[PDB]
């Protein structure tokens, strides 16, 4: 079994790195909203911290995407 253990382990791997990712991929996540009420202090940063936030959205949804993505690819290529 050299494609048919192999996954196993990697998936523990790749789990692991999922939940991690997550929490940071998070981290900002959730400083998007913590930063509403940040920004709130200056009304020229409603559509700044929207902006920037927005974006924060895609790329955060990436980190993991672009994470497990990259490794299934992988996986699926060599199994």
């Amino acid at each position: 079994m050299e494609n048919l253990n192999m996954d196993l382990l990697y998936m523990a791997a790749a789990v692991m790195m999922g939940l991690a990712a997550i929490g940071d991929a998070i981290g900002i996540g959730i400083l998007g909203g913590k930063f509403l009420e940040g920004a709130a202090r200056q009304p020229d940063l409603i559509p700044l911290l929207r902006t920037q936030f927005f974006i924060v959205m895609g790329l955060v949804n990436a980190i993991p995407m672009i994470a497990v993505g990259l490794g299934l690819y992988v996986m699926f290529a060599v199994a």
